[PDB]
């Protein structure tokens, strides 16, 4: 069907998230699917190696790509450091989400399924 794209979110990293110990991990959502990175313990500028392949998704209706930045805080209650919503479109795109402290950056690739074109793969 029209509007389908293979969506892969990757290249996650954050900077200046805080002497303050930061134990960050991400929660990434799209079309109801949730992925969680591992915790990078004790680092204000973490990098995660994860690729999050959402497989074939409806770009224009799969709600926004939502990224949440959480701090595990040595295992104690998790703190929400910030979140952002992006509307993905076909191609390769880099995202920067500013938080209360620092920012999270990532990339995504949305490749329209064969015989489809346009920003939301409807053509």
């Amino acid at each position: 069907q029209r509007g389908l794209a293979h969506l892969v979110v990757s290249n996650f990293r954050a900077e200046h998230l805080a002497d303050t110990a930061t134990d960050a991990y991400l929660k990434v959502f799209f079309g109801g699917q949730e992925f969680r990175t591992g915790v990078v313990w004790n680092n204000n500028n973490p990098r995660w190696t994860d690729k999050m392949d959402f497989e074939n998704v409806l770009l224009s209706t799969g709600g926004p790509l939502r990224v949440q930045v959480w701090d595990a805080d040595a295992g104690a209650d998790d703190d929400l450091l910030g979140s952002c919503d992006r509307s993905p479109h076909s191609g390769f795109h880099e995202v920067t989400c500013e938080l209360n402290h620092g920012r999270v950056k990532f990339s995504y690739h949305a490749k329209c399924l064969p015989h489809l074109t346009g920003g939301t793969c409807l053509e």
